[PDB]
């Protein structure tokens, strides 16, 4: 599976900047999550810890009754605001058909993601 991950890493632009011995690391310590449609995958309001990287299907990300905000796909990721300053879930993110995902915890995170442009600059 590591080098799956790693091409598939290698694949996705946010992630293809870092240092391959990075990608490695994360492909090391990432777990592979599930979920069937309609699973919520994270509820807005929950205290979270991990990061998400779509590597199979779509998901629906939704707020505060619920707005729709966007879908999700294939080399996308989530889950980032709860590991920037305070750990609370902003949003509702919902799989929208068979969906993996490749989930990187706060330990993780906090040394090789949170640096990068792409996520600490994320704007929605
Ligand atoms: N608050 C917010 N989160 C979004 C939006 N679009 C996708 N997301 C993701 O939905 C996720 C919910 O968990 P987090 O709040 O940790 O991080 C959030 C983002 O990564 C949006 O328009 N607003």
């Amino acid at each position: 599976k590591h080098t799956e991950y790693m091409e598939f890493l290698k694949s996705v632009p946010t992630f293809q900047s870092l240092p391959e011995e990075i990608l490695s690391k994360l492909a090391d310590v990432l777990e592979e999550t599930h979920y069937e449609n309609g699973e919520y995958i994270i509820r807005q309001g929950a205290r979270g810890d991990t990061f998400f990287i779509i590597s199979k299907g779509t998901v629906n990300v939704t707020r505060e009754d619920p707005v729709f905000l966007r879908t999700l796909g294939k080399g996308d990721w989530f889950g980032e605001k709860a590991l920037q300053g305070e750990d609370v879930r902003t949003a509702n993110v919902i799989a929208a058909e068979a969906v993996t995902c490749l989930v990187i915890d706060r330990d993780s995170f906090k040394h090789l993601i949170g640096g990068l442009d792409d996520v600490s600059n994320k704007a929605y």
